[PDB]
C-alpha cells in the first residue's frame, strides 16, 4: 500500500514540485492550500487522473491563533481520513514580506502571520503528526539558506526561519525515538517573486556563484525526496542548503 | 546626565544583577516584573536609597497577544516618562518549561514561550528604536544551548532561536541609527530554585571550568560590557558565557 | 562512456563503501590507499571482475611534506591516466588519534593530522581543478562533532574545521568552472575495530535515531547524493549522517 | 607583582594596540614580531620609559616547520625568562595573501598561511599550558568575523582561521581544568592594508552598517582585554565579533 504524505501551501511553485514529486515517487498527497483553490484543485484533478484516488486538497490558514492548534490538528486528520496513514510531513507553507522596526496590516497581524506559519504551524502539525502514529516517517521543514545574512527589515519573517531551525532540531531529538527522522532544505533564491521585475530579478541571479540564477523548484524539490528516501534513513536534525553557493557570498 | 535602561524580568536573579550593575555603573532604571512585585519594588527601594530618583518600576505580561504591542509600547515609555530618555534595553524575561511534542492549553503555552523570548523583545525593539554622543544599545539574554537544547523544550527552543534572528535583524537594521544590538548566552547560571541539589549538582559536573554554574554576576558582566563604550564597534554579535558547556559532546 | 571518481583511503571501512557504491552507479574508481594493500589490491579485483577495468589502486603517505603536491597531483594523473577524465573527487582519508595538549613527535602529529583531514584535500581539489553532460563535483569527509570535540583531539579537530573552510571557499572559487564543492559529516560511523562492544555500547546510547551508530553504506548514501544530478544546485553544503548526535547536550 | 603577556605579531597595527592596552592595564609584555625589528623595538622603548622593565622583543618566524615547535617554545620561554610568569597568550600574528586554487610555491603558502593562523597557535598553547606546570590565565586568538563568507581565491588563509576556531574550541575544553581560558576575537575590517588604495578603501568602508568604517586597532584590542579581565572569569571557548555587523551583510 502506498504512502501518503500532507505537503503545505502545495498549490503552486516549490510546494507544488514537491508534492508532484512525492507522487510521482510512490505518494498519495494532501495538497492544503490557504487562497490558492483554483490551482489546488487543478493539480490534485492532474493527479487523479495520473493515478486515481491518489490526490486531496486541504484549506486551511496557518495564521497563529487560539484555533491554529485545531486547524494544524485537522490539516493531519484529512490525511488519516483520505489515506488511511500519514507518513510525510512538508512545512513549506509561508508567509514573506517585510515588517520594518522604524515607521495596510498591524503589527499584531504581521506577528501572526509571519509567525505562524513559518514557526507555530509547522509545530503544531509536529505535535499532530507524531501524536498520530516496518515504515520511514519523516518531516521536512523549509529553511532559508540566508537566516545569518536577512532581508534588511525583514525581522519577523526571519525569526520565524530561525525558529523554524531550532524546531527542526528539537523535534529531530524528541521523535528520534519514536521513529521520527526531522530535517529541513534551506533554498537560497528559487523561484522569484511573481510580482518582481526582470531587472531586479536579474540582478538577484547574478550574486549566485554555480550558474548566476535561481534554483528551480524541481532541485528544491530533488532534495526534499532524497530526505525522505531511504537513502537518508540515518539523517535527523539535518538542514541542507540548496542556495548554488549564495550564503558564501560577502558583501 | 545620567542614562536609562529598561530590564525585562528584573525584580530577580539574573536580570535584578543586570539591574544592579547597571545602576552601578551609573544608569537609571526601570525594573520591568510579571508576578514578582514585592521583589520588584524592593529593589527599586534600595536603587533610589542608594541614589535617588534613579530607579522605578513597570508591571507587565509579556505573553503573545492582541495587547501586548500595547504593553511593549508602555514599557519604553515609562522609561521616557520617568527619566527623558531610554539608552539601553536589556530583554531578560523569559518564560521556560516543557512542552512535549506527544495544566496550560497548548495555544497558551506558545504565546507565553514565543511571547516572552521572542515576540516581545521584538516589539520592545519597535518602540525602543522609534521613539529615538548618545551610546544607544539592546542586549538580547539568549541561550549557549540553542543547538543541542532540553528535551521537550521545543516551544522554549524556537523562542530562543527566534531571538537569534531577531538579534541579527536588529542589528542590520538598526545600525544607521547608531544603536547596536547584542547577545548575552548563559549556559548554566543559577540554577532553578525549585531543583534539588542532587539534580544542581549533575548539571555542575558537565561545566568544564570550575564544575559550577554561573553567578548572575558573571552574566552582567558580559552585559556591562556589550553595553559600554569599549563595545563601540561591536553589534550583532552573541557572547556565551558558558564555562565551556557548549563545547562538551554528549 | 562512464564518469571516474578518485576515493581517497578507499581499501576499508567508510571510504571502501563509498568507493563501492559509486562504482555500482556507474563509476569508474580510482581506490587511492596508504598501507592496505591487501586490501586496496582486493577491492580493485572484485571491482574489475563485475566490469572490467573499471577500478585501478594508487598508493600515496597524505601527511604534509614537501613532496606532498606532487603526491596529490599523481593521484589525480592516475586518474587521468587509466580512464581519460576525472569528475568526481571524495576526499575521505584521515588520521584520527589524540594530541594532548599537556612516540610520535609533535612535528609529526601535526603533518598527519593536518597533512590528511586539510592539506592534501586541498592539494587535491587544487589538481583537480587545473585539470578541468558534465557533473564535476568534490565530496569532504568532515566531521559533525567539530564543534563539540572528542577531549584531546585538538590537532584533528583543527584539521576538520580546516576542511569546512576549504569546502566553503572552494565552493566559491570553483562555481565558475561548474564544480560542486561539499561535505558529508559523519556522527558514530562503524567504531572502532577493536573497541569493546561495552565501550562501543556507550557511544551507540548516545545516538537518538537507533541508538546505533551509522553503517558505512549510509555515510556512502549521502555521498551519492552529492555527486549526483539531483544536486546540481548544491554547493558549498555539508549534510550531517548524524542520527542526531551532535543535538545532544552533554 | 605584575601579570605577563606575550602578544604575537606586535610591533604594528592591531598586534602593537593589544600590547599597548595591555601594558596600560598593568601587564609586562613579550612584543613577538617576525621582520618589523625597527618597530618591534620602538614599541618596546615607549613602554619602557612607561614603566621600566616591562616590555622586551622576541623574534620568530612563525612559518611551519619541523622547527617551529621549538620556537614556539622559545617565544613562551622568552616570557618566563624576562618576567618570572607568562598569565595571558595572544595569537594574533597572521599571514594573509591569495592563493587561488586554478614567486612562492605551494609548500611555502601552505607552510606560511596555515603555520601563522593555525599551528604555531596550537604550538603556542602547548607550550603556555605546559608551563603552568592569584592568577587568571587564559589565551585569545585573532579570528575572522567573514570565515562562512569567505574571500575569494583565499582558501588556505581561510583553512587557517577554522582551524583556529577549532583550536579555541578544543583548546578551552582541555584547558578547563586546569582554570585556563580560550577565546577569540573575530574582527571584520580593520585599520585596512598598507597598500590598499584610497578608491578601494572607500568601497570596504561603505559596507560596514555600523558607521560606514573599517574598526580601529583600539576596538578590537578593547575586546581582547575584556577577555582577559575578571569580567571574563566564566568565558571560555567564546569568539566575539567586532565587526559592525558586517558578517551580518547579505551579497
Ligand atoms: N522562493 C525562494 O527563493 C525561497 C527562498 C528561501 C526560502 N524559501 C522557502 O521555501 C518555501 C517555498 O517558497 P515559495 O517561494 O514557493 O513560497 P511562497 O510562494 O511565498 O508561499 C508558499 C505558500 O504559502 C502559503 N501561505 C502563505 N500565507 C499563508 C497562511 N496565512 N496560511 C496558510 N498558507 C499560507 C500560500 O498558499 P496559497 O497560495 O494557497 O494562499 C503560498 O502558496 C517557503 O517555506 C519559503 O520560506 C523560498
Ligand atoms: N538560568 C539559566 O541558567 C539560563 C540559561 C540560559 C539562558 N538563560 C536566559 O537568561 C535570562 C535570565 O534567566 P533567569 O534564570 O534569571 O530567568 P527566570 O528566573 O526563569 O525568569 C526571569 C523572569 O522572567 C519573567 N517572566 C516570566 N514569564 C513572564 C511573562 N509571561 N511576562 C513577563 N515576564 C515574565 C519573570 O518575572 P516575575 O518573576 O516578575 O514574574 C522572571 O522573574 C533568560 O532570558 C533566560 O532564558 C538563563
Ligand atoms: N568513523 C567515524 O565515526 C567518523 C566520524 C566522524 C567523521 N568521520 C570521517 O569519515 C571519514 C572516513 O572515516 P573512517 O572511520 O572510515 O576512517 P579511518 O578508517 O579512520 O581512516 C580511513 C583511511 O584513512 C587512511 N589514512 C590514514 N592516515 C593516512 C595517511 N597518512 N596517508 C594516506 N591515507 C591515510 C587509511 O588508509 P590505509 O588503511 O590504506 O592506511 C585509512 O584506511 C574520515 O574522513 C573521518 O574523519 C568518521
Ligand atoms: N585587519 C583586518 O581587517 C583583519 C580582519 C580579520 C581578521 N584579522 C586578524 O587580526 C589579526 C591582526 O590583523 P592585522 O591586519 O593587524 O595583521 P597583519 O598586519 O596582516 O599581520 C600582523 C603581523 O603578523 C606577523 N606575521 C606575518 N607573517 C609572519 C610569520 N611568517 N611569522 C611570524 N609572524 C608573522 C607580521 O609581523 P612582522 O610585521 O614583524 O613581520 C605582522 O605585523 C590577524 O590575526 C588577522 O588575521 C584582521
Ligand atoms: C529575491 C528573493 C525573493 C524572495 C525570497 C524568499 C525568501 N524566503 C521566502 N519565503 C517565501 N515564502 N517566499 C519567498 O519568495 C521568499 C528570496 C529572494
Ligand atoms: C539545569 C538548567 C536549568 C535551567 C536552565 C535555563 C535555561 N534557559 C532558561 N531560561 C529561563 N528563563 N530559566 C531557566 O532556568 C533556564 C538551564 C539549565
Ligand atoms: C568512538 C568514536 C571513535 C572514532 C570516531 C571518529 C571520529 N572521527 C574519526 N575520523 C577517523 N578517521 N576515524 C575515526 O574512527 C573517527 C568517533 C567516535
Ligand atoms: C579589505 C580587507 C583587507 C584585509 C583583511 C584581512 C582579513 N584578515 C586579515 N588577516 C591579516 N593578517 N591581515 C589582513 O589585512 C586581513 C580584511 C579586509
Amino acid at each position: 500500500e502506498a504512502p501518503a504524505a500532507v505537503v503545505t501551501g502545495a498549490a503552486k511553485r516549490i510546494g507544488r514540485a514537491i508534492a508532484v514529486k512525492l507522487h510521482q515517487t510512490g505518494y498519495r498527497v494532501v495538497i492544503h492550500y490557504h487562497n490558492s483553490a483554483e490551482a489546488a484543485v487543478s493539480l490534485a484533478d492532474e493527479l487523479n487522473k495520473e493515478r486515481s484516488n491518489t490526490a486531496v486538497v486541504c484549506q486551511a490558514d496557518l495564521t497563529n491563533s487560539n484555533v491554529l492548534p485545531a486547524s494544524c490538528e485537522e490539516i493531519i486528520n484529512s490525511c488519516f481520513r483520505a489515506f488511511g496513514r500519514c507518513d510525510v510531513l512538508v512545512n513549506n507553507a509561508s508567509a514573506f514580506y517585510p515588517t520594518p522596526l522604524v515607521q495596510g496590516k498591524t503589527v499584531e497581524t504581521q506577528v501572526a502571520e509571519l509567525i505562524g506559519t513559518n514557526a507555530i504551524a509547522p509545530f503544531l502539525l509536529t505535535m499532530s503528526f507524531a501524536q498520530r502514529q516496518s515504515s520511514n516517517l519523516s518531516i521536512v521543514n523549509l529553511c532559508d539558506a540566508m537566516v545569518d545574512q536577512p532581508c534588511m527589515a525583514f525581522s519577523l519573517y526571519n525569526m520565524g526561519k530561525h525558529a523554524l531551525v531550532g524546531l527542526t532540531q528539537s523535534a529531530a531529538l524528541e521523535l528520534a525515538p519514536y521513529g521520527i527522522r526531522v530535517n529541513g532544505v534551506a533554498p537560497g533564491v528559487s523561484l522569484l517573486p511573481v510580482a518582481m521585475g526582470e531587472e531586479e530579478k536579474d540582478k538577484w541571479r547574478r550574486k549566485v556563484p554555480l550558474g548566476r540564477r535561481e534554483a528551480s523548484a524541481e532541485q528544491i524539490a530533488d532534495a526534499v525526496i532524497f530526505l525522505v528516501s531511504g537513502s537518508a534513513q540515518y539523517i535527523t536534525g539535518s538542514i541542507i542548503k540548496v542556495d548554488g553557493g549564495l550564503s558564501l557570498v560577502h558583501a
